[PDB]
């Protein structure tokens, strides 16, 4: 009952009023667990003492999971008066963003006893609020109890890395408490062996409508197949990676990556982190104790050290050994069938949700299956960035929480620690670590030949590429509907009864036209005279996704994932994607059954060359098709060349009538259309134009 | 005889066949008439001398007229098949802006073109035959263009006939169907008659019978008082005495324009008076023939200016030329008969029914005056500008736009050549003051000052899209947002004060207006001193136009006119430039201050938000609208309102408003408000505007 309360909790509840009192006994016994930590400070001056480099002092973490509160029910409208404004900004935001190179204090910080109180004061509002707030059954993302939850769930985070963070406090500035025992049984060292894992059809991935609280980057589908494999029995040991490090690991600079070896030489390492030099030997390092080395307790490295650990015991065994992917780790979960938190007894069956200690164990303590310490005791690195499923939708309270992680540089890590409390300890939730941070992680290794596929990292910002991305494959605006997709429907609509076998699409942008018009022609190239433009179309065509930031107001933006419709997906296979300029296409550009040119002749710094170079690339009675707002400027055309918008002979000459003068001798007007397009700048500020269609055929 | 034919068709006829033949008349006739005037030229070599530098030689003209045709025809969709696309753009535009282009290089051949205008004699006499006659004509149907081919030839038969006059004596030829008057005498005393004031109406209705340019069509109502207005025109006697006393040696009776002209030209007598030993000869279209002294001078306004300020002097009264309003008045008074109520004869020398040049000034009465209509030429100090519902016609939509520069001068009444078109009351004709015609003039004594209005069309990008967004036509539907704004604020202050308003970012002043219909005071502001000055424009004037581009640099002649509601409220408007972030202090006491589309363009919107609070009343109203696009263009990122992040919290741009209007400021409401900003014919802004709505505390 002391410790059970931290398990994350069933939503689904029969009961609203039962719901609520668990609510209000998850909310005090996390307050109480994260004020409780800091017991293990010996005094008030240390909780100004920062332990690591790239994070903030004890006494900012102290009032952080408090302000926490206040921030995100002040911007949910949940309450509107602040406790105190000051501290709520001093208290606001962490520090990530390490390079492994620094902040230089110049904070002044609240006392100990100034944050004390304000604590006990949020304490009352979020207490207050459970008492008062109705309660409507289920609990959406936007009932006020998700942001309730999102702050303790958010402080059971800050429980485990504020842990750390004592772990890696001076000896002489933290004081044992009983409420935070060690394990006090440690012995030989076992051997470890890679055993039989077996592959399959691997599907994670939360749905909206899923049972516990998760953080947005917990939803989505990600379907993949891994082959069969081998994990090591145990999590690797002390005693096991003490014997890399006496054959000259941290001096052999072949075992470690090019980023660890740039770690690892800035850091000057020789030994892991919670390994104290201790004459010829090493001690060990707990919360709050040094003990003699528990040689059966995993050990605490980053990736970095663990790679290189697993470089280096693939030279001894001479089979290629690595970190697992987070797919690997899943697997070997459901293999061997670790029970879920729903279904766990009066005490967890594994070193975790501190139920059993507030530190590590042996690593042969807790069995599943065949193997040990597939969850609990300390996380087991991975070697897969942390990246957004497809569905991956932010919740507007918390928009940041995860998108800025989403940088190929935070690598995940599975199964929680001894310390791992709440939404950590359920199997869907993700969490990752720069590869130079440590935590309570060790790591376990496995042996396969699956490669996996790493995509392009983040959201693309751009804001040229941005507004083409929302163009070809955002939202309709003003009831408009897609413009490049229209315009592909009508070339495929003038072309019934007529060959389809090329057909060009020039100044195809972020190429949705390309792609729709490959449902019906049998080869269709897009061009586009930005290289930027291409590798998004080309993106779009591999991957079958893309993701990039429109603007709402200013720098706020909102994360979009375009991912390609099924009808589109079977056609990727006859589309290709090159950068070209219009006036000077290549001769291997031809032979076209239709060419089409959306919003483009009017954006060529020669339009009269293309025109006739076109022509001789079109087939004998086929298709060109041209759509233009005639937005004729001297920025992109000299006005000798523009082919209509300007006086001759005293006579007007408009665009449509300057096209058939070019087009006379070798083409013939079917019909002219109006076409309406909207291309979004901001949540408010639209481009609303009418461009005309020119639909043309070949001459026999 | 057959010169009835070139008078101006009446169109309401009844039976459209009847019109057929009377167009089918009325093309051949005209297109005779203009090649029988060039028979004056002695020889083809004649039609290639350059007789006014700043026109081109006979050639052009001769094949201008034809050449003008086709074009019209092409353009119009009428016709698909060229004649002579290289003669076509050789004769196609002629000159203008000849303040005193094509030098002398190879034009085509007299018997090139002779033949090309035989070649357009048979396509249009086709086209009369075959193509179909709706009644009525309308700007829209095909006959419209085929009148406007024909009303211009007869334009340059007269302007053709003063280039032929200029020609050298040696290069003309006289011919008997253009022969002259043959009487004069002594020149009689000119007075000045009484004329009444009264009511002027003017402008051609939509629905009237004869064809007409563009620049026929509008309302012009103005009240002018009596006035006195010379008996005869001025005669080559009553001007000799003022060329016998040095007019042009004085310098004291020429305007600056007519005296850089006159020492330009040096000129020392008129145009036509040939100086022959100490006496002055006179010069007709073809001949050298003793001066008729009571025959007309022909004089361009300086000359015609620097009279009336000579007689000026000597009467010891104010005199000068009529205004066009004047001539109008004068013609009622005198009861001229319209064309369409002429016997087998016309009353006045004019539409060549009479003669090939003047004649005595004694000869066609109109009441108590001669002359009111025909001999020659009548100069006003009207410079010509469009009517209040003035519309170009699609075919030739700059027929009469680029004469709107308060340098062409109207002319009334016609002269002896004058015909078709030229010879209604509604027609309209103007010249540079130094350009020299058929033109005489009568001179008036008045008080009457006219009004003259800025002259030509705005077409500065910036301020031709703010006067389309304030005054303009909607867009998607969207309703006009100035006004909606204004609407709004008056919606949201009934039961409150409106003593004094401020709209700030007033650009081309429509929500000043539209405020100023509820508010006893409204103040309008704008950085931009082009914008006031057409805000002001319009609460003077009334009337502001500009241009809007359709495609590159073609443009849409607009006008906007203030509606009779806003013109009632217009002395309770003011307009200044001012900078929103560092106003003036005179600038308070507001009961409402409305600004729109302003706080994400300012350069320190909190500075702007914390100075207008100290200058509303208490209960006053703040109304700010914005789509919040900020950027760095405008403003620095630290002086943004919202879309930015703090202590890991979005800040968006409504609640970065509370936040500063938060100790003197209460949000009552917020709104969306959709507008549209035209660029092209084809390219929109189209946005969404958040108006919100704060009373002031009343502590
Ligand atoms: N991206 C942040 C999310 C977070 C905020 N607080 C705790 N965690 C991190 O990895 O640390
Ligand atoms: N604005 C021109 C109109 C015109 C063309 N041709 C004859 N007239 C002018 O006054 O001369
Ligand atoms: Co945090
Ligand atoms: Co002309």
């Amino acid at each position: 009952f002391n410790k059970i309360l931290l398990r994350p909790l069933l939503l689904k509840q029969k009961n609203p009023e039962n719901l609520r009192q668990l609510i209000k006994k998850s909310f005090h016994r996390t307050f109480d667990t994260f004020e409780s930590l800091f017991s293990m400070l010996r005094n008030d001056e240390a909780f100004y003492n920062r332990p690591e480099p790239l994070r903030h002092p004890h006494i900012f973490y102290f009032g952080h999971t408090a302000v926490f509160f206040i921030n995100k029910l002040i911007l949910s409208k949940i309450i509107d008066t602040r406790i105190n404004a000051k501290m709520e900004s001093i208290f606001a935001i962490g520090v990530d963003e390490m390079s492994w190179d620094l902040n230089d204090d110049h904070y002044e910080w609240p006392s100990v006893e100034e944050t004390r109180l304000y604590r006990n004061r949020v304490r009352e509002v979020v207490d207050n609020l459970i008492n008062t707030l109705p309660l409507e059954l289920p609990i959406t993302w936007d009932s006020p109890w998700w942001i309730i939850l999102m702050g303790i769930e958010h402080e059971r985070i800050h429980i485990e890395t504020s842990s750390v963070l004592i772990r890696q406090t001076d000896i002489s500035l933290v004081l044992p408490q009983p409420e935070w025992s060690k394990c006090n049984v440690s012995g030989k060292a076992p051997e470890n062996e890679l055993l039989f894992v077996p592959g399959g059809e691997i599907e994670i991935g939360k749905y909206k409508s899923d049972d516990y609280y998760g953080w947005d980057n917990e939803y989505g589908k990600h379907k993949t197949v891994i082959p069969d494999f081998k994990a090591s029995k145990y999590l690797v040991s002390n005693g096991e990676f003490m014997e890399f490090v006496k054959d000259g690991g941290y001096e052999n600079d072949l075992w470690w990556e090019e980023e660890g070896l740039a770690w690892r030489n800035f850091k000057k390492a020789k030994h892991p982190i919670f390994w104290i030099p201790f004459k010829n030997e090493y001690r060990y390092r707990t919360l709050t104790e040094i003990v003699d080395m528990p040689l059966d307790w995993p050990v605490d490295v980053n990736y970095h050290e663990a790679k290189a650990f697993c470089n280096w015991l693939s030279a001894k065994k001479g089979k290629p050994i690595r970190l697992p992917v987070e797919d690997e780790w899943y697997r070997l979960k459901e293999y061997c069938n670790v029970p879920d938190v729903s279904k766990w007894d009066e005490k967890a069956p594994a070193n975790i949700n501190l139920e059993h200690y507030a530190s590590a164990c042996p690593v042969t303590q807790f069995s599943f299956g065949n193997f040990y310490d597939v969850i609990g005791n300390v996380w087991q690195w991975t070697e897969t960035p942390i990246y957004p499923f497809n569905g991956f939708k932010i919740h507007p309270i918390y928009d940041d929480f995860s998108t800025p992680t989403f940088d190929n540089r935070h690598n995940l890590i599975k199964g929680g620690s001894f310390i791992s409390t709440g939404n950590e300890i359920l199997a869907s939730s993700r969490y990752a670590f720069r590869r130079h941070f440590f935590q309570h992680a060790g790591f376990r290794y496995v042996e396969s030949s699956y490669k996996e596929k790493i995509n392009s990292s983040g959201y693309e910002s751009d804001t040229q590429v941005s507004q083409y991305c929302e163009f070809g494959w955002g939202d309709r605006y003003f009831g408009i509907e897609n413009y490049p997709k229209r315009c592909a429907k009508i070339c495929i609509e003038v072309t019934e009864g007529k060959p389809r076998k090329k057909a060009l699409d020039v100044g195809c942008a972020i190429g949705r036209s390309t792609l729709e018009l490959a449902t019906s022609f049998e080869s269709v190239t897009g061009l586009d005279f930005s290289a930027r433009f291409i590798e998004m179309a080309e993106r779009m065509r591999k991957d079958g996704s893309i993701r990039y930031t429109i603007t709402t107001e200013g720098e706020l933006v909102e994360y979009k994932e375009a991912t390609l419709p099924k009808r589109l997906a079977k056609v990727v296979d006859r589309v290709e994607f090159w950068q070209a300029d219009a006036c000077n296409l290549k001769p291997i550009f031809t032979g076209y059954d239709l060419v089409f040119a959306g919003n483009l002749i009017d954006r060529l710094y020669d339009p009269a060359k293309f025109l006739n170079d076109i022509g001789k690339r079109i087939n004998s009675g086929g298709m060109l098709i041209l759509t233009s707002p005639y937005t004729w400027l001297e920025e992109f055309t000299p006005k000798q060349k523009w082919l209509g918008g300007f006086k001759q002979d005293g006579e007007p000459v408009k665009s449509i009538d300057g096209l058939k003068s070019h087009l006379k001798d070798s083409f013939k007007l079917i019909e002219t259309r109006d076409i309406e397009f909207v291309i979004r700048e901001t949540a408010r500020k639209f481009q609303h134009s009418v461009a005309q269609m020119s639909i043309w055929e070949k001459i026999l």
